[PDB]
């Protein structure tokens, strides 16, 4: 699901996981930031 764990994919690149994105931000999800 969304939070725990410390993934980094790009900005602009698919997540599902809130933490999956480096800057730890999922919205319409991909990474925002």
């Amino acid at each position: 699901g969304l939070i725990e764990s410390i993934a980094c994919m790009q900005k602009g690149l698919p997540c599902m996981e809130h933490v999956d994105c480096c800057h730890g931000v999922c919205d319409s999800l991909f990474c925002l930031y």
